[PDB]
């Protein structure tokens, strides 16, 4: 908690536009899915500018997941940690680059080059620290297994 109070400030201190005072929401989902809540944060900037795509602002779509929208912020920040957790960490994408092959595979579209640096950029700009695979988390393999460790 005092570990979460300074890792939700660290996220906010970064976080701009539609993203900001969103650093909580960041920490409560990548607690309850075991996966690195910087890291979650690094590539919601990187998908969103920083909370400034009309992807975002219009869709509530934090994460770049390409033609889906979301009732809300809450859900949607969520919806995108899930999806992280789940599909990727959790079956062992723990790098930025086997991470990148399946959510930005590189000649799919001229900004997935940009994927792996821009992510490490920020992921160093909120921690002070180079990503390590190792920090990824376990991840969960389902949302029942994630709402048992909010409980």
């Amino acid at each position: 908690s005092k570990e979460d109070n300074d890792m939700i400030n660290k996220l906010n201190k970064v976080f701009k536009n539609k993203l900001s005072n969103t650093g909580n929401i960041f920490v409560k989902y990548s607690n309850a899915y075991k996966v690195n809540a910087a890291l979650m944060a690094a590539i919601s900037i990187h998908e969103t500018g920083n909370g400034s795509s009309s992807l975002c602002k219009n869709k509530n779509n934090f994460f770049g997941m390409k033609g889906m929208s979301f009732g809300s912020v809450d859900e949607g920040i969520k919806r995108g940690i899930s999806n992280l957790s789940r599909n990727y960490i959790h079956t062992g994408r723990k790098t930025l680059e086997s991470i990148r092959d399946k959510y930005a595979p590189l000649y799919d579209s001229p900004l997935n080059k940009d994927w792996v640096p821009g992510v490490g950029k920020f992921y160093k700009q909120i921690t002070g620290n180079a990503y390590s695979s190792n920090s990824a988390g376990t991840g969960v393999g389902s949302n029942e297994e994630a709402e048992k460790n909010l409980k």
